[PDB]
């Protein structure tokens, strides 16, 4: 449900909430790109800092995580010993705000809402807005139907009385979300039969590509970007798919970050593994396919370089995108899994030759030759695109170089008949990596359909996040994906 996240409270409001409405074990998370976990223990409120500069959520005195929901789930089911004394996350302190619900539109007239539902709704599309006739109340607007008169818009008053909500009779809810949830499971039936089924929120995030700059300006006033992003973050609770294989003891040492793991149902499975190793089928990587496909994976560790090259070989991948230096801020992010220029190396049963490096402003290109040892004729060229100028924290101020990069990469991939997924990695393989993949997916739509096409940035991000945890980490990357797509639209 993710209700333990309060998008707009203060520290003192968080302590007050935990001391007066929580008990020991009660907790909540809140933003300050930094966040805080606030936890009551022994009648006192502690605040634990979470940092995310773009690769993962770094929790002080804890582990690193792909999403806040996975962070909370870990410390609520595994012990994870969040210590400091031990800090236990027992009871979510739920937030009642509706401001990051997909169906909440706050300020919105009835005629604007009828038009929105008319132009872009279907039977069951709905939304909730602030009542204008009755200050303080709210309105639920639903579309139902099959301009032939076969459809209609129905409005329903939501009374707000003593901070509780109701539709004029029956139960009174502590939040608009509790009311919507309730009347989603138990639809409202009009007198003459029509059941007001709340099937899906009206989609407002989808735009036509030509109007990108207009939306980017809309999102840049008072900020709209943060609202839209945090409404996406609110959807991360639906993506807690199992990641059992990555948690196996034999696979623990193959994870760069212990708790950042691939979903079981999209992970890359490696076959033809030597039968000597009990578990030879595992790597930290997920197939990403827009629903050109991709593999999103972490930066190699010394002990997974051989498994990485089994992946590349097995999937017929011909292009690798690296978006990290080998070492950043003095810390290892990816071991050097390719040979020096002109050299030849064996990695297990795989052999790689670095044929030639080419240096451009933002990136180096390494032309690798990959084959299986003892089996001539399996050789194929793999092109390694190594973006080197990405900032250690945050994102670039201008998307130009990233776009020139992705364009080259796309043309290489397209030029190779029956090439496999493009491999993309950074350190953890979710933040820079998801940003680059999402940008590439959006640009691909436009490449094929021109500027006269529909794009939906959060929808695409959600779709990539169902295939690997936390794809796209921060609001800064979110804005950067917009800004990149804008700049691509204006170069055509
Ligand atoms: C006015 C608002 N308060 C409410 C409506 N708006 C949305 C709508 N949808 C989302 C998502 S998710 C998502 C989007 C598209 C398809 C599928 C999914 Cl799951 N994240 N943020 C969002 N904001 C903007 C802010």
């Amino acid at each position: 449900s993710r209700r333990w996240f309060h998008p707009n409270i203060t520290g003192v409001e968080a302590e007050n909430l935990l001391l007066t409405r929580g008990v020991d074990g009660s907790f909540l998370a809140r933003p300050s790109g930094d966040f805080t976990l606030s936890v009551r223990r022994n009648g006192a409120v502690t605040h634990i800092k979470i940092q995310n500069t773009g690769d993962y959520y770094d929790l002080y005195g804890g582990e690193k995580f792909a999403t806040l929901a996975e962070l909370v789930q870990y410390y609520m089911e595994h012990h994870g010993q969040l210590k400091e004394d031990v800090i236990e996350l027992k009871y979510p302190l739920n937030c009642a705000d509706p401001t990051s619900e997909r169906w909440f539109h706050g300020h919105l007239s009835g005629k604007e809402a009828e038009k929105l539902l008319t132009e872009k709704g279907k039977h069951g599309s709905f939304l909730v807005r602030e009542s204008q006739s009755h200050p303080g109340d709210f309105v639920l607007s639903v579309r139902t139907g099959d301009n032939d008169g076969k459809s209609k818009v129905t409005h329903v008053m939501i009374r707000c009385q003593e901070l509780k909500y109701d539709v004029g009779g029956g139960e009174r809810f502590d939040s608009l979300t509790d009311l919507v949830e309730h009347y989603k499971k138990n639809p409202m039936v009009e007198t003459l039969g029509t059941v007001l089924q709340l099937k899906q929120p009206l989609n407002t995030t989808r735009i036509n590509a030509a109007e990108i700059e207009s939306r980017v300006r809309e999102l840049s006033k008072l900020q709209g970007f943060w609202e839209e992003f945090e409404t996406l973050q609110q959807q991360e609770c639906k993506l807690l798919y199992s990641r059992k294989e990555g948690q196996r003891q034999e696979n623990k040492n193959k994870n760069r970050y212990k708790n950042i793991l691939p979903f079981d149902h999209t992970r890359v499975v490696l076959h033809d593994g030597d039968p000597n190793e009990p578990v030879s089928d595992y790597i930290n990587a997920n197939i990403i396919m827009p629903e050109k496909s991709y593999i999103a994976t972490q930066g190699c560790l010394q002990n997974t370089v051989n498994d990485f090259w089994r992946m590349v070989f097995q999937e017929n991948s011909r292009v690798i995108v690296m978006t990290t230096k080998e070492v950043e801020r003095g810390k290892s992010k990816c071991v050097k899994y390719w040979p020096d220029e002109y050299a030849l190396k064996e990695y297990g049963v795989m052999r790689v030759r670095n044929v030639k490096e080419s240096a451009a402003h933002d990136y180096t290109l390494r032309e690798l030759k990959l084959s299986k040892v003892g089996q001539g004729n399996t050789e194929r060229t793999v092109w390694q695109y190594h973006f080197r100028t990405w900032p250690d924290h945050g994102v670039p101020s201008d998307p130009g170089g990233v776009l020139d990069f992705l364009e080259e990469v796309h043309h290489k991939q397209e030029s190779i008949m029956d090439a496999g997924p493009v491999v993309v990695h950074c350190s953890a393989g979710i933040g820079r990596t998801g940003t680059f993949i999402v940008i590439d997916i959006l640009i691909d739509i436009i490449r094929e359909k021109g500027v006269d096409c529909d794009i939906d940035v959060p929808k695409t991000i959600q779709m990539v996040r169902s295939q690997r945890s936390g794809m796209v980490q921060t609001e800064a990357q979110y804005r950067f994906i917009y800004m990149a797509v804008q700049h691509y639209i204006e170069t055509l």
